[PDB]
């Protein structure tokens, strides 16, 4: 546990003079206040000494690491800056596909944007916080108009704030962008400092929080969809939303790259940044864009559309945030395998899913889930296995290793802060227990409902034999009955009130449910 | 009890200045810190004084031993070092059968590997920690390609770390090997310090723990099977797994001896060592090898295959770790004698089995168990009895001498730490007791499940008259009904969900079950 205050008294234990900042406490570094301790999980980091570790490592640090060296410099040396290209056709072909028609070479020099010839892709260098050599490179390739994201090293390690060296200490405002190209246009005209999230609207690691501590006003601008706005609110929760602002999506509110290209004034958009924090009573002025967006994006009013369950899509109609669903059925039908396909399909579309399987030996679950990704049988394709490992090790996915209700819950709340968890999957609810059975089951399901709404994290529990008391607390139910042909029946839809049932044909060859 | 802290206050009682190491506490020797006290059971040992004993012996030591001399120097004087052999055909024959084709004479001198002519076997000398004369010799013989392990003295006394004098005090990295030959090749190329376990992946006694205290990074490499990796995790539990690493088995990750012979780069394998310690939430990067290994070793996904129960093999499919099974049946059928055959067969394949037979006069159990090992009637073969005594005194096996639930459990937990117990057999559960009977039975069975999962030690209880509450907590059940012809029925398989029943034809002559 951390409990915030216990950090302060431990600092008072050493008498370290500390100041309570927005999120991370600031104090003089014992190894101008360069020592930063996070309010939660206490991952320390010094602006000068550059030492990082856990809170227990910090505890041992007062008593008495990494290099990240890869052949990235070779790729950088084989790429040419865009503003230093004497060619005419090559640059014109580049700006058309990358949407750089209105981009001037002055901003290219400022952000050190480079271009590589072998793959015709952009280069967005990552610099060390201390101003040392390159830490990594992010490459974007356009194919047909679609942008493909691939960076070195793996996406799970990319922790770059594009423009971190550029921003000075005398800057009080910063606007965050989901991409890198839109950041260039925004700084081109407004002139205000700009930064980019590492993997867009996917996750903002706590390690990056100390760098944004100095800024006083933060204006989120993370896309042109209701999904982006919801992600912005979740990201705002980490840094005391009283000091942040939002830019709602809309028809007249495009992305900064599209806003400058389209000719729409962008300083006007930066002026209407409504606060993300409000009292317990609000008026219509802070909801005009949301109702306007909902009335023009009726499809976006629900969650993501599954790419593998057309029949389940027409009944549940989406996968929203904060709603809790309980799934149960007769044993022996692979109910654990079914939820694996459900979460994996959503995970590939940009949802950070946390897996809390119990009594299933999660190392065995990964084999089932990885076979689903290959959409076939991986036993015969053992030769082309390392390829799928790279594809599997880029989706946002985390497992849980092991039993009290409090123990799992604090880790789940810790998981949301540390990895931006937006989905929690738990297989065996009985294993968590460790009229008493009915009373115990009623308590835990109620606890999960408290966690689902408070943290806005979707939870899809699986019940091993259903409970009458669970129906009132839960928002959605899914029942997978048997009659390898099965069918799933839904009898509770909080968002839409629509029920139904469709057959499912399960094939053991590919470990993927299907329906003719 | 020890309770770790009570050791410190006892040292504080004597005012001994001590420092908390990884496992064994270090302090100045009262009889540069040479006094080593284990965190559990406090078996003391001094790097200079060389005095050992129990914690109570240490307690009496502040108030106010062994020689191990055998005719072993004769065997050493009758063996010739391999690097000092002028013969041509003899050495070529040796390296072919022992797989020393790529072994150079330089490493032979460094490790002082000797060869004996009478049996054409290798010699791996054991040196005292104080640099004294030889302590023992380990001999390996190749017959057809198979390696036979036999050492002097008995296996229960062999506590040699091959290369312990070789490693210096200024070494922070060490890699452990399951064999002795593979360690030679690993030091040949990498040059990093290496050590070998006394009896392979079977057991690492706590007496050797003080010698490995100095090293800060330990990289386990104990074979090329899922069994080896599981044994590594159990071994790593003793030495604060935060300071250890693992090398998972795989097709491209062979043993160090085969890795150098096959031409595969071994420094690459040493670079990809993954930590054995991790937070409650882990990603797919620390599971890529395990799922790859499981997908290519489908037989290894289960436990060991019994060599005497083909019918039991097809239903239970293996003997995993951590899982708990309850066995019961009508009395008078020798159900106690049945579990003796079950445990003895697995023990012969390299499983450290602990026996907790209560109310059976364990001296009487040994006669039954020893007759099973001889596979016949020992009364007639009393002349050839001293032979089987030596063969019986090399399998990893320990009995329990006597009643509360806490008393037996602490000994069982102590047994795992002292002898690397991976299997516990208890005969009578009623004797451990010493609606009340139902409530008491539910408590003890639940207590064992806590020990079964936490320590990963397999437990197979025997019930003397079945209990509904046991079914939920237990993973497997075996019922031995009667109709000397019997049959065993299984109705719960946690790992596979497969049930069945097969007849058993028990013969009282050999005390071994059989089936035509």
């Amino acid at each position: 546990p951390v409990t915030a205050t216990e950090i302060r008294q431990y600092l008072r234990g050493h008498g370290i003079p500390f100041q309570d900042g927005h999120s991370c406490l600031r104090a003089l570094s014992p190894f101008s206040f360069s020592l930063f301790i996070d309010k939660t999980t206490g991952h320390f980091l010094c602006m000068t000494s550059l030492a990082e570790g856990s809170w227990e490592d910090f505890q041992a640090s007062v008593e008495g690491e990494f290099e990240d060296s890869e052949e990235v410099r070779r790729i950088w040396n084989r790429a040419i800056p865009l503003w230093e290209l004497p060619d005419q056709e090559e640059v014109q072909l580049a700006d058309t596909m990358f949407g750089l028609t209105k981009v001037t070479d002055d901003t290219l020099k400022r952000f050190s944007v480079r271009y590589l010839r072998p793959a015709r892709s952009l280069v967005f260098p990552w610099f060390s916080p201390g101003g040392s050599g390159l830490r990594g490179l992010k490459l974007l390739e356009a194919k047909c108009v679609s942008y493909e994201e691939t960076t070195i090293p793996r996406p799970s390690a990319y922790h770059n704030l594009f423009g971190l060296p550029l921003i000075s200490r005398r800057d009080a405002e910063v606007v965050l962008t989901s991409r890198e190209l839109d950041s260039l246009a925004l700084n081109q005209s407004t002139g205000l400092p700009t930064l980019t999230l590492p993997r867009g609207t996917t996750c903002l690691p706590p390690a990056l929080l100390p760098y944004l501590e100095q800024f006083r006003r933060i204006v989120f601008w993370l896309g042109d969809d209701l999904r982006s706005l919801e992600a912005a609110k979740l990201f705002a929760r980490k840094l005391n939303p009283k000091r942040c602002f939002l830019v709602r999506p809309g028809d007249q509110q495009p992305r900064p790259l599209e806003a400058l290209n389209g000719g729409f004034n962008l300083s006007r958009i930066l002026r209407t940044a409504l606060p993300a924090w409000h009292k317990s009573i609000v008026s219509f002025r802070q909801l005009r864009e949301e109702v306007l967006g909902e009335l023009s994006n009726v499809e976006q009013a629900a969650g993501l559309r599954w790419s593998r369950f057309p029949d389940l899509n027409r009944i549940l109609k989406g996968h929203r945030k904060g709603e809790l669903t309980v799934f149960t059925g007769p044993t022996g039908s692979g109910k654990t395998t079914f939820i694996s396909e459900y979460a994996l399909d959503l995970c590939s579309q940009g949802v950070n899913t946390l897996w809390g399987s119990f009594e299933i030996s999660n190392v065995r679950l990964a084999r089932v889930m990885l076979t689903q990704f290959a959409e076939g049988r991986l036993e015969d394709q053992l030769d082309k296995y390392d390829h799928w490992a790279d594809r599997f090790e880029d989706l946002p996915l985390y497992f849980m290793t092991f039993q009290s209700i409090r123990t799992v819950i604090d880790t789940m709340q810790h998981a949301v802060y540390v990895y931006d968890i937006c989905h929690v999957i738990i297989d065996n609810l009985q294993f968590m227990m460790g009229t008493d059975r009915i009373a115990a089951q009623d308590y835990i399901i109620g606890v999960f409902r408290k966690f689902a709404t408070d943290n806005n994290c979707h939870v899809t529990l699986v019940i091993h034999p259903g409970s009458a008391k669970a129906s009132q607390e839960a928002d959605n139910v899914l029942i997978l009955q048997d009659r390898g042909k099965r069918y799933l029946q839904v009898s509770k839809n909080r968002f839409d009130g629509d029920v139904g049932v469709f057959p499912l044909e399960f094939n053991k060859n590919s470990l993927t449910f299907s329906i003719p």
